[PDB]
């Protein structure tokens, strides 16, 4: 799967910073 977990963190990351 590639760890889902890392397509959602990119997700929020990005609009996190």
């Amino acid at each position: 799967m590639g760890s889902l977990f890392r397509s959602e963190s990119m997700c929020l990351a990005q609009l996190f910073l």
